[PDB]
RNA sequence: GUACGGCCGCAAGGUUAAAACUCAAAUGAAUUGACGGGGGCCCGCACAAGCGGUGGAGCAUGUGGUUUAAUUCGAUGCAAC
RNA sequence: CGUCGUAGUCCGGAUUGGAGUCUGCAACUCGACUCCAUGAAGUCGGAAUCGCUAGUAAUCGUGGAUCAGAAUGCCACGGUG
RNA sequence: GGGUGAUUAGCUCAGCUGGGAGAGCACCUCCCUACAAGGAGGGGGUCGGCGGUUCGAUCCCGUCAUCACCCACCA
RNA sequence: CGCGGGGUGGAGCAGCCUGGUAGCUCGUCGGGCUCAUAACCCGAAGGUCGUCGGUUCAAAUCCGGCCCCCGCAACCA
RNA sequence: CCAUAGGUUAAUGAGGCGAACCGGGGGAACUGAAACAUCUAAGUACCCCGAGGAAAAGAAAUCAACCGAGAUUCCCCCAG
RNA sequence: UUUUGUAUAAUGGGUCAGCGACUUAUAUUCUGUAGCAAGGUUAACCGAAUAGGGGAGCCGAAGGGAAACCGAGUCUUAACU
RNA sequence: AGGACCGAACCGACUAAUGUUGAAAAAUUAGCGGAUGACUUGUGGCUGGGGGUGAAAGGCCAAUCAAACCGGGAGAUAGCUGGUUCUCCCCGAAAGCUAUUUAGGUAGCGCCUCGUGAAUUCAUCUCCGGGGGUAGAGCACUGUUUCGGCAAGGGGGUCAUCCCGACUUACCAACCCGAUGCAAACUGCGAAUACCGGAGAAUGUUAUCACGGGAGACACACGGCGGGUGCUAACGUCCGUC
RNA sequence: UGUAACGGGGCUAAACCAUGCACCGAAGCUGCGGCAGCGACGCUUAUGCGUUGUUGGGUAGGGGAGCGUUCUGUAAGCCUG
RNA sequence: GUUUAUUAAAAACACAGCACUGUGCAAACACGAAAGUGGACGUAUACGGUGUGACGCCUGCCCGGUGCCGGAAGGUUAAUUGAUGGGGUUAGCGCAAGCGAAGCUCUUGAUCGAAGCCCCGGUAAACGGCGGCCGUAACUAUAACGGUCCUAAGGUAGCGA
RNA sequence: UGAACUCGCUGUGAAGAUGCAGUGUACCCGCGGCAAGACGGAAAGACCCCGUGAACCUUUACUAUAGCUUGACACUGAACAUUGAGCCUUGAUGUGUAGGAUAGGUGGGAGGCUUUGAAGUGUGGACGCCAGUCUGCAUGGAGCCGACCUUGAAAUACCACCCUUUAAUGUUUGAUGUUCUAACGUUGACCCGUAAUCCGGGUUGCGGACAGUGUCUGGUGGGUAGUUUGACUGGGGCGGUCUCCUCCUAAAGAGUAACGGAGGAGCACGAAGGUUGGCUAAUCCUGGUCGGACAUCAGGAGGUUAGUGCAAUGGCAUAAGCCAGCUUGACUGCGAGCGUGACGGCGCGAGCAGGUGCGAAAGCAGGUCAUAGUGAUCCGGUGGUUCUGAAUGGAAGGGCCAUCGCUCAACGGAUAAAAGGUACUCCGGGGAUAACAGGCUGAUACCGCCCAAGAGUUCAUAUCGACGGCGGUGUUUGGCACCUCGAUGUCGGCUCAUCACAUCCUGGGGCUGAAGUAGGUCCCAAGGGUAUGGCUGUUCGCCAUUUAAAGUGGUACGCGAGCUG
RNA sequence: GCCUGGCGGCCGUAGCGCGGUGGUCCCACCUGACCCCAUGCCGAACUCAGAAGUGAAACGCCGUAGCGCCGAUGGUAGUGUGGGGUCUCCCCAUGCGAGAGUAGGGAACUGCCAGGC
């Protein structure tokens, strides 16, 4: 809600990048959390947003 | 040196100019103090600047204020506590 | 000489009871001196301002007056300067 | 008549959580000095009428009395 | 009609909105400068923050009631 | 100065009028979009000019698609 | 005629007479009906102008999927289901 | 002499009367306002519509003007007011539930019917049963409130900050308890009826289902009962049910 | 406006009431004369009849018939000076 | 003097007078597709315009807004030009999809560059506008005076229901 | 000019009846006069509302443009300076600074060069911070240098190489400022047309590279055009309302009304999510140094009373409330399937494929106790992609799959997107919608009674009267919409009626707080009679006064085919 | 037959209070712990190695009704369906109908299994 949308990259290949709205009002810091893509199907690892 | 009309003037104003009401002055010449917020001569540490301060704490002793049945009068900076 | 600090202190002992000591109708209230105990304040201090020129300022003891019985106030004395 | 306020000392007005009356001026007395002015002490209270409550109404409720103000035909 | 503000030791307003929290210039009394009051510099005392409650860990502010005020204003059968 | 503007004359053409279509210039509103401004209505209605039996178009700087067609125009399809 | 509603003063009617409104195209589709039937049809053209000639075109018997692609199946999908 | 006063011609309208199917789409009378002037008048010309002309009125521009007169676009446009013409039979509605750029426009669903097919179709009543939460009832619980009991808290009054503060009061008043209660937004609880399903007894000039053609319908009136609403007024308004 | 608030006349039980019996009163109940239409049972037909039941107020709307008239044909006809 | 021909006859409009201002002449200004006219056969005691209204008293403040007059440093900023980056093609590289120079070529839009705009003084006989609350003087009262909030100014003079 | 044979009244009444009900009354008809009625006659009515009406008018509503104006460009040239940017030809910049020492910077560093040349004191020209450089005579005639020591970021043979600022010569360019002139002008003259009131050509004078104009472009732009200002508002309006969400109204079957009742939502939390096992409030009492004041840890009472991200509601330990460990299931494709609405739309979920997490395991996990936290279509861009890509090889383009973005919130998005004036008003609807006579109602007003604390000497009631109760008239003013806007004309002035009686006067009785006189009051009675001025439009009201008395209400608040304005 | 425990079926007539009784099988307390497991400290809690001591407490059994709980019968409120009466209420005919209270009940029921005496 009026929150600024940030992509996650991939630490590897991935044609998803999972979009964060994630507050960063009080929290600086980092959000790591592992996603599902049915590519490869084995958990992509998420990195680097807000 | 003034209200309302004349007379002049663009106007102001000039010109004509008092009374009612009412009070101890109004006015010209000189003089003794006081005194600068004048300018000069003198002075006090006033100035210059030195060594020491009060007010706070504790204690003691006076003066005022206020209340109540008493909680006294005078001093009025220096020239009173 | 011994001893001690930036600590409201070794200190101070201001305050509060209990004992007494003195003088005196009488010290409860308003007096002084003492002891076992307890125990607080003071580490410059308001706007702003005070005072004299050397034995003067600054500072510590001694004495007297008043007086049955107490001053730190009153009048004097000398030391350090 | 209605509405909004005021209604405390003669003339004008502050109060107080209901404990109890007050100042200026006047009518007086003393202090300061002959007075102004000032300080202090007094003289006089329907705190408007009548009900409700209370042991008590400046601080409450109703109903009135009076004053300043407002209401209103024509739209 | 309908709308928008103000009420803060005695006076008149900042403060509020942004929460870690009660004020300024005067006023009153008492000082400092003085022979003295002003001008001026200091010291001191006192807030139902209109006021009853709500809400919260927490305010005067959040917020409803009960009152007191102003400004725009009556510009429609 | 020769010339030429200006002036004179002759020969021929143009002018004006006409029904509709047509070529160039100028060109709406209402209507539909259930409003309304892009769009539509519509280059239509109407006005100016010119011209022909028609105007226009024309004998590929055409397409087409690596395979081919072979000036233009009008009608039916392509295709709602 | 008009509204929930009309004795209604609610609009219309002097009277006769004459007049006074669904006509008409195309494209499409359902319904009815009829020929023909897995078939049914021609447009423009021009003609023995209702016949006949003219198959370019049109609809119907196949669908599924952006599309490539597949087909009584197809797309979705890890997948029979 | 005269942007003076009188006043006929001429020009112009302060009042009263006449006239507006009047003689007339501005003329008439009786007292008049002006009358060498910023005068008035005969005659012709020049100025044209979103433009003229105006000591400037949406005045004047030939009876006409917030754009005149004539024609064309034009048979403008009108969710609106309206105009539509002999004899007859069968079956027979709706005014509820929604949305809209939506309010006398339009639209989904709803009942009626024509076609064809199926059907003891479909409903009344009984037996069996489910949601119930109204009518009513209750008061622990949620809110709320009358009268009392015990007793904090707050205002008022006095002393304090030592006892982990008491004392008091012609105010206000909580937590809890006794007596008594009210309730849509409380529940210790809780109908008649209604509805719909399961099954069955009884029955019919057909009750209904499904697919394909046409639809039609929401501006509603009056009044109880159940309730809001107004004043438990209205020939007043919203909604269930008849 | 004029009685006007028994509908009028008129009232004394012609008002009111208990119980009972008779009476008037429509397209309802009972009948007579008709038009169209229909279920059951039984017989019969390229469709009716009997026995026995039984329906017809209707706007919106849906469905299905009848009469008249213009014109052309029917019409070189038929009717007729 | 002028007027809404038929509901207004006037205080309106006009007008003597006035301020402010534009205009140096091929004037400013007006007509208007643009010439040629009109201003004017005038030339700064000439011509244009606005409003107020002859004659006598005279005629204040606010430059915040908006416009006009004047000013140019600093910043925003268009046409124009086409830096750098993406693509196609071409030389290049390799076993390949694909990568990859100049020039050609499409694209992106670096830099360039003015006025207005952001600016600042003057101007209100330029339009337009020009305040509340409270205290305070020998009964009552009022407030010349002051306190305070506040603005671009707080509306002077005169006149005043 | 429906027909008519058309009487008055009371009631009914689509509520103002000749025609309905009840009832009363009346010879018929010309003719001259008078005039209530036909909601009389003339008018597609003024005012109000409504209409996805109409024009004209305005501009902090929306959008654009002629014009004016900024710059770019050209028609449009010459020269120089002023300053650059661009630029030729020949030469030149160089020291900062310590000791010797003028080292420009910089890469290289024992090999390398001159005979048209240096040497040395003499003259002389030039650059010069005087360290030296450089041509060239007097003049002769191939050398010469460096290493180690040494300054300094850094050397000094020798070579590649870069730049400063500028004169003179050559010069591109946009401006500034003069000058020149062929462009251009003449708004001068002259010559001729013409012994022409147009202006054509020519020659001259004087200006002068501009005016003017078109393409690009910034600005401004009512002069000019086109358009809107949503829906509801128990007539119109100010304020409110428009989407989602709980409890209740809402009818013991469901959606649900009226500007109905108590409130909220446009977000929050990567943790407040998943999961294993546990835990159990609150509040109050007791007691414990530094302790104003709630402070600790333990005991007791006690509990669907604590808490739940936020609102209202329902629930609560099988905890959905909080505590420790570990974690991504805030998963991708689907799904036994099941709900709700007319539709778009929108709620739940066993299970399985792939992978994951907690757990011993059963089992649970694709977010949160739960109901709200919303925004399609179309589109500007963007990664993946041979799916496709108009001659085909590429790209660009079209699609798919990932994706960013509206307060379109008037929420189901008529459009990213729009406010005002009209008494010049016009046109069509509407009484289906307002004030107005009537009706309904009687809240309001006016008025009667019941009750009667108190007033009034005593004393309720002579004359008054509280707190309240029960009614009356239609009689003021409110409420309705039932008749009108398809004409039923308003205020004051005035000639003129008539009915009712809550009676002003007389006529008659009773009481008194009535001795007499004179007033106050009550019920009983309707016959006549019931006044004049100032200011003002006045009704009215105030002011000034009469009379035996100068009363009140009803009649469309009687009285414009009655007059006045 | 009775007892003690469990799986339960059932969870307001097994509840609240009041008076007795039991260690045998069982259970609770309880013995001990740096051993398995454990305290965010504590063997409290939960374990693990168990019987020395009880029946304190908890637990089971049993009595006792003032009550929660169970509760007739009748009536009342309420009412479907017809109708009466100047009528948002009253009255009736016919068909239904609580909650609360009263009489009274009542200190749990029951199937399976192991062990005890």
């Amino acid at each position: 809600g009026i929150r600024e949308k940030i992509k996650l990259v991939s630490s590897a290949g991935t044609g998803h990048f999972y979009t964060t709205t994630k507050n960063k009002r009080t929290k600086p810091e980092k959000l790591e959390l592992k996603k599902f893509d049915p590519v490869v199907r084995q958990h992509v690892i998420y990195k680097e947003a807000k």
